């Protein structure tokens, strides 16, 4: 219990970019909601995935 909601924490949420760009024909908002939660913070997140994770 934590997310399920709005938002989560960025280490969870590169688990997220990798199980929601990995599947070029499933549904953005339903795997996240999958697993996670509706497509709001997942959605931003999908498109910058690699600005997030940059660094490294």
């Amino acid at each position: 219990m934590g997310p399920k909601r709005r938002q989560l924490t960025f280490r969870e949420k590169s688990r997220i970019i990798q199980e929601v760009e990995e599947n070029p024909d499933l549904r953005k908002g339903e795997i996240a909601r999958r697993f996670n939660i509706p497509p709001s913070t997942l959605s931003t997140i999908l498109k910058n995935k690699r600005a997030i994770l940059a660094s490294e």
